[PDB]
C-alpha cells in the first residue's frame, strides 16, 4: 500500500535528467546491478554514470511505480521502465522488478531485472541487437 | 527465515512432479515468466508449464539465496539452473521471484531473469529460439 519514500527517490531520479539525483541515494561502496544488460556498477560516481550512459542511449527514460514493499532492510519495487532508444524505430514500455537493501534512507545494494527481448520488440531491434 | 511456500516452490522446480508446482496455486492463480515471455492461469496450465520446461531443458534445479515476507508479498532471491537440450552447455543464473499469497496458495507468480546470459552461459546465439 505504503511506497516508501526511497522508492519514490529512486524513481523521480531515474525520470529526471540529473545523474547525481540517482548516486547520492547510495553508499560509498553501494552496488547497481542491471542484469538485463549486465551492467554491474560500485560507488556513487559510477552509479550516477550508470544513469548517465543510460541517457547517452535512451530518450525519455521514465520509471513509474507500481507497487512497492519493504521487509526489514530489504525493499521490493514493481515498475514499468519505458524510453525510447536512440535511433530504434519505436519506444518500448515494459514491467520492471527492482529489488533494493538499505540501511536508513541509503540504497547498498540495487538489482534491476527486466525483459531485455521484449525491450527490443517493442523497439523494432533485432533480437541479436547491441548498442 | 525462508517461508515454507518458498521452500516448496523450489522443491517443486527441482524435481520431477509438474503437480508439485501446480498444486501450490490458486484455482485463478497466475505464473508469467518474463524472460520468455509466458504466461500461465490456474493449476493444470501452471503444472504444464514446469512439464513444458523440463521436455526442453534438463536438470532444471532452483535454489534458494534469500527471500523475505511483506504482507501477502514474497519476494525470492534464486538461482535458476539447467541445461537447454541440445545446446552446447549449461547454464547457471540469478532470478527475482515475486509472489503473490493468501495464507499457503499463491495467487501470483512472476519471474525475472537474464535471457541473454541463459543463452550465452549455453553455448546459444543471441536470437535463439526454439
Ligand atoms: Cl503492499
Ligand atoms: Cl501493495
Ligand atoms: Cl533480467
Ligand atoms: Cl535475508
Ligand atoms: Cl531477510
Ligand atoms: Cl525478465
Ligand atoms: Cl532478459
Amino acid at each position: 500500500m505504503t511506497t516508501p519514500e526511497i522508492v519514490t527517490a529512486w524513481a523521480a531520479a531515474w525520470t529526471g535528467t540529473n545523474p547525481n539525483a540517482l548516486g547520492t541515494l547510495f553508499a560509498a561502496d553501494g552496488t547497481y546491478v542491471d542484469h538485463a544488460i549486465g551492467a554491474t556498477m560500485t560507488g556513487r560516481e559510477q552509479i550516477s554514470g550508470w544513469k548517465a550512459r543510460t541517457d547517452a542511449m535512451i530518450e525519455n527514460v521514465h520509471v513509474t511505480i507500481t507497487k512497492a514493499y519493504r521487509a526489514g532492510d530489504h525493499v521490493t519495487i514493481e515498475a514499468v521502465y519505458g524510453g525510447h532508444i536512440k535511433g530504434a524505430p519505436t519506444p518500448f514500455a515494459v514491467p520492471m522488478a527492482t529489488l533494493l537493501r538499505t540501511r536508513g534512507e541509503e540504497i547498498t545494494s540495487d538489482q534491476d531485472y527486466y525483459s531485455l527481448s521484449s525491450v527490443l520488440a517493442q523497439s523494432g531491434l533485432p533480437a541479436d541487437w547491441t548498442p
